[PDB]
């Protein structure tokens, strides 16, 4: 309240080719008390992963929006953050993935919510997509693991649209990190962290 801050930091794509050429474009929105803030410097940082940012700091335009692009030559996951001076900590965007287009690779992992009740019933749903040649791959085995709770299954085969899904419940509270992988791709794909509460 009464502080300029990044309220949203999103990308136009969940994945791109690991050719160092295709760009993922991020948009940071900056508001104070819900009102767009113009001419505010937004600092961008690669929190984790291997990639290159086009800029490290850009000012918002007259709509309160500042953009930056990301490219990479390495298959993997990348987390980029955005911050304004008054924020205590940067806002992380959802991870994105750079893929070898010639190989069936996970291109996204999404959780339908980031919190749930720790009663063994309230389930968080994770959805992974697998693609090759920018097309979805069917019947690819995606294997899931977790640091907390019970997954509905360990391995699910992608459907005709490239998607595999599992649910996660927990009878005890805490943060949970779900990971996913496919064969022959050397990327430990991490889902957004979630948290269960009693
Ligand atoms: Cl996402
Ligand atoms: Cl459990
Ligand atoms: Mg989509
Ligand atoms: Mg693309
Ligand atoms: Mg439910």
């Amino acid at each position: 309240v009464d502080q300029v801050g990044v309220t949203d930091f999103t990308a136009d794509k969940t994945s791109a080719k690991a050719d160092g050429t295709e760009a993922i474009t991020y948009t940071a929105t900056v508001k104070k008390n819900g009102v767009a803030q113009a001419n505010v410097p937004v600092s961008f940082n690669i929190v984790s992963g291997t990639a290159v940012l086009s800029a490290n700091s850009a000012n918002t335009n007259g709509s309160g929006k500042a953009t930056v692009t990301l490219k990479s030559d390495k298959p993997g996951q990348v987390v980029v953050s955005a911050k304004t001076a008054e924020m205590t900590s940067a806002l992380n965007a959802n991870a994105v993935i750079f893929v070898d287009q010639t190989k069936a690779s996970i291109t996204e992992i999404k959780a339908d919510k980031t919190t749930a009740v720790a009663n063994g019933q309230d389930a968080i749903t994770y959805t992974v997509k697998v693609m090759k040649g920018d097309k979805p791959v069917s019947n690819q085995e995606v294997t899931f693991t977790t640091t907390l709770g019970k997954l509905s299954n360990s391995t699910e085969k992608t459907d005709t649209n490239g998607y595999a899904k599992v649910t996660l419940t927990s009878t005890t509270p805490g943060k949970s990190l779900v990971s996913a992988r496919v064969s022959d791709v050397a990327v430990d794909v991490k889902a957004p962290e979630v948290e269960f509460f009693t």
